């Protein structure tokens, strides 16, 4: 949640609106320009991607903060969990705020590097190329100089294992390809140069 | 995605100019920083180390970017000025300097920052770990009974890299299969008791 508690002092300085379980908080695309501190209760932020789908992105537990200043590149769509309340922070409101005092600016910022950190924290190719090897290392049953490995093995099924993206799993097994380091023809995996996937394994 | 905040710029003043020439360490590791750091020329590659002396790289930043941060973060970095690079450097006491001076920055900074949290996350599952054994089980699966049985070497670790997964989950993952029953991956051995309830989870 990364809760920022110290702004529960702060509400009174807010719009309050409390939310019924299952209304929209922030709407697919409504557009948003404030801090919505969660006082009590519970949100799910997902995002539309710009196809027309779904996909999870964080849940916002009581005290976290939520919400922005600004058009912000996404469509966020939010669902309460459970009868939230929150408290909406203009960035109006939210001048009015570090005014009567300081140190809350830090405190916001402090809330966000954090979750910079977090994100960031977090975060292909090889990821590719290790599944190959490994297949090819264990499967692998030699062909003079390249080996062939007995399975079908589709993109789709590279990109819900690799947990990658098509258009990688595309422009990367077409230049393992264009390298005579791989051909996935079909049924069977052919293996051209195993020192060269190694390498770059 | 520099996320530059030229803004900043007009302030340098009421910061801390700290030059850096090429291949120089412009975050120690482990050394301790509490200031914003302000990239008004040059080009820094931020890394970090995973508290295994694991060693990958977090971001770029460029020609106006805020790397840098006021407070400890439980992240360990290490950046080097691939380029000579004029930084600059905000503390608290002086960003406090500058938000009086100027209130408006306090949201320049916070759209910023507010603005990589979104960037971030819209990048960022158990799911692929399961896929992988699936699609290895299906294709390579060798029925011993109610078992169906690989032979292959599988390092705890080319699974989280293979998969884009954090090593506490291929650890506490495994874990929750060779429990619950599914799959034991003992050895040079994959021995999977239930590809059905293995799919239905995939």
């Amino acid at each position: 949640f990364f809760p920022i508690e110290k702004l529960r002092n702060y509400t009174q300085m807010g719009l309050i609106r409390d939310f019924a379980k299952g209304s929209a908080v922030i709407m697919p695309g409504e557009e948003i320009t404030s801090m919505i501190f969660l006082v009590e209760g519970k949100i799910k932020l997902d995002i539309i991607f710009e196809d027309g789908s779904e996909k999870l992105l964080y849940y916002a537990g009581g005290n976290s903060l939520i919400g922005k200043l600004y058009p912000t590149g996404n469509n966020i769509y939010a669902t309460a969990m459970e009868p939230t309340r929150t408290c909406w922070f203009s960035e109006k409101s939210l001048r009015t705020v570090f005014r009567t005092d300081e140190d809350m600016i830090f405190e916001i910022f402090k809330n966000y590097l954090t979750k910079v950190a977090y994100y960031a924290r977090q975060v292909p190719t090889i990821r590719i190329l290790r599944l190959f090897y490994e297949l090819c290392s264990s499967q692998g049953k030699r062909v003079g100089d390249t080996y062939e490995i007995t399975m079908p093995l589709s993109q789709k099924s590279i990109g819900e294992i690799t947990g990658v993206h098509h258009v990688t799993v595309s422009r990367v097994l077409a230049c393992l390809k264009r390298e005579n380091i791989l051909d996935k023809k079909k049924n069977k995996i052919i293996v051209y140069n195993l020192g060269e996937l190694k390498h770059l394994s």
